[PDB]
């Protein structure tokens, strides 16, 4: 069951739901994007494929939404789609990125989009679907580059660098340079901002045998004015965890480390018990409802067979549970009213 879907459909779905990226599998073009209606529990597959007529591609990667438009990161096919909300047809493309990763917009008419394999920061315009320009981080190359997740702090951008890389950088959105830099330990995965401006990012330790390294990952809090770490919680050799998310308040990180851990932004100390114990899966993609809290978690299972999603009330409870695409590592919301919080 993928593709044997006929003429293309035309789709007019909720106007509040939720997007899930699947990267499919690297090098075998099987990447997919599903829809969820939180309010009827349903979900469609496939969708970009049956509303198009052709498929996304290789590495669907992270999805963002801004005024109507669903921008998504297709990382080993050299692009990003711009699709519409509702009915899933695509509206443009920006082609020619080296290995995209994640999106950050700045105003209608530029965004950068982080790469791997490449030691630049793509400058888009996404009005005109254009590339108009390139951030240069220092001590990179395109051989083993990596930039990743980006969150803004007033008129700077951080971004984590992941693949074979070691830090924080901090970029001046006024003259899109790389202004500074905090080393921490190898490949930071991915970077979100608390209400009380403090980063939190987790390493993934590296992996046996890379050239770069493999040590016990962290979890660091960083204080974003000062650009400095006041806490790192180290983990265990051979953990490899990731992706730290916040809830719509900014007041509660979970994170992927085998189990989906959870901790209070103020704690002093992770809690002994995770929010949603490991099941000898592959947790691998992580979400929190702005709204209402409910926390999503999509697992991998073991890379191989359809991946599913469990949706979670914020007190642990399972709600349901829905089967997407192939590895299925990245969330989009889909809100009525855009939510915003500081
Ligand atoms: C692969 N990380
Ligand atoms: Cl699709």
């Amino acid at each position: 069951g993928k593709w044997d879907y006929g003429e293309m459909e035309d789709f007019s779905v909720s106007a509040s739901g939720l997007f899930i990226t699947n990267e499919g599998n690297f090098q075998y073009s099987n990447a997919t994007l599903s829809y969820y209606d939180p309010a009827t529990c349903e979900v469609e597959n496939e969708v970009f494929y049956r509303a198009n007529g052709f498929k996304l591609g290789d590495v669907a990667q992270s999805m963002v939404i801004r005024d109507g438009i669903g921008w998504i990161v297709v990382n080993n096919s050299h692009v990003i789609f711009a699709i519409d909300i509702n009915t899933f047809k695509e509206v443009g493309r920006i082609t020619g990125f080296t290995s995209p990763r994640y999106i950050h917009f700045l105003s209608d008419e530029k965004a950068y989009v982080t790469q791997i394999w490449d030691y630049r920061i793509f400058i888009i315009n996404p009005k005109t679907y254009e590339i108009t320009g390139y951030i240069e981080c220092p001590d990179m190359d395109m051989e083993s580059g990596s930039t990743e997740q980006m969150v803004q702090y007033g008129k700077y951008v951080y971004v984590n660098c992941w693949s074979y890389q070691n830090r924080i950088l901090k970029i001046d959105t006024e003259t899109d340079k790389v202004v500074d830099e905090l080393t921490i330990g190898i490949q930071p995965t991915s970077l979100v901002m608390d209400k009380y401006n403090k980063m939190w990012t987790i390493t993934d330790g590296g992996y046996e045998g890379s050239p770069y390294g493999y040590e016990a990952p962290s979890l660091y809090r960083i204080d974003a004015e000062t650009f400095t770490v006041e806490k790192q919680f180290k983990f265990k050799l051979g953990d490899w965890p990731s992706e730290v998310q916040l809830n719509g308040t900014r007041d509660t990180l979970y994170w992927i480390n085998n189990d989906i851990w959870r901790m209070p932004v103020e704690a002093d100390r992770v809690p002994v018990r995770p929010f949603l114990e490991f099941r000898d899966t592959k947790y691998y993609g992580l979400t929190v409802n702005p709204n209402n809290g409910e926390v999503y978690v999509a697992d991998a299972i073991d890379y191989q067979q359809q991946g599913i999603v469990y949706r979670y009330s914020p007190q642990g409870k399972l709600i349901d549970e829905f089967y997407v695409g192939i590895i299925p590592g990245a969330f989009c919301w889909k809100l009525e009213h855009h939510h915003h919080h500081h």
